[PDB]
């Protein structure tokens, strides 16, 4: 009987300041060091990757568009992982269909134990180097992710609302990066899509199939992509272009009671 509501965020430059940091829009845009956004942005961007190769089989994953995390769990015997080799196994088209959904699985349950403790995944002394760098992030976006932590705990907290994340990055890049944006618990895996291949209006459409026609979806973003795909479902719009945004999110956020 109750009403519910499904937000689908966008990432970048939504939730997070990432690419932004490299071109030095948002930089320009606030007033700060150009040399220091970029040389975080580059950081940053090392350790997603260096955390995707080293421990979401990206150099292996890479080359498959996969949307959804659970998208080949049908070759998947459920078997334990845990003293399951990867590196030498075989890296065909049915067995080895078998060995892909080995891996995501595998990422998920990295993803499912770490998304709280990414220190422990990423170790010593990467831990530590990646505090040090979330905190010159912070300070340069001016409490950004703050502020869209602040939305995305409330839609969490609340009983009939939902957390979806649409993103163009690819799948493995693009939970690293959830992850070191300490957004995994936030962010239930099996709610995260990759919009690299099929486009976000196919993402957009499956999510719709996945919840209903009787739920009320909320389309949160800061690109026309997704501004463009919302409309063609005709699924209300949120536009996020500064802190303001975010502010108003959350305070709608706070009134409602469904
Ligand atoms: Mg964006």
């Amino acid at each position: 009987s109750h009403m519910e509501r499904v937000f689908v965020w966008d990432l970048d430059e939504t939730i997070i300041i990432f690419h932004s940091l490299l071109t030095g829009t948002f930089a320009s845009r606030y007033g700060k060091d150009t040399t220091t956004s970029v040389r975080i942005g580059l950081m940053m961007e090392e350790m997603i990757f260096n955390l995707a190769d080293t421990h979401l089989f990206f150099n292996d994953l890479e080359d498959c568009d996969q949307i959804h995390v659970d998208d080949v769990s049908s070759d998947d015997n459920g078997q334990d992982l845990s003293t399951y080799n990867f590196s030498a196994d075989g890296f065909g088209g049915v067995d080895w269909m078998r060995k892909l959904a080995f891996r995501y699985r595998r990422v998920k349950e990295m993803y499912n134990t770490y998304k709280n403790n990414v220190g422990g995944l990423i170790g010593t002394p990467k831990r530590e180097t990646w505090l040090q760098l979330r905190a010159e992030l912070e300070a340069l976006t001016d409490l950004w992710l703050t502020h869209s932590l602040k939305a995305l705990n409330l839609i969490n907290s609340r009983p009939n609302c939902v957390n979806v994340l649409v993103t163009t990055t690819q799948l493995i890049p693009a939970l690293a990066k959830v992850l070191l944006y300490g957004l995994g618990s936030v962010f239930p895996i099996e709610n995260i899509y990759s919009a690299t291949k099929t486009g976000k209006e196919s993402c957009f459409e499956r999510i719709m199939q996945r919840f209903g026609r009787k739920a009320v979806y909320v389309v949160i973003g800061d690109g026309v992509e997704e501004e463009q795909g919302a409309k063609k479902h005709n699924m209300p719009f949120w536009r996020i272009s500064c802190h303001a945004d975010l502010e108003a999110l959350r305070h709608a956020l706070e009134l409602e009671y469904l």
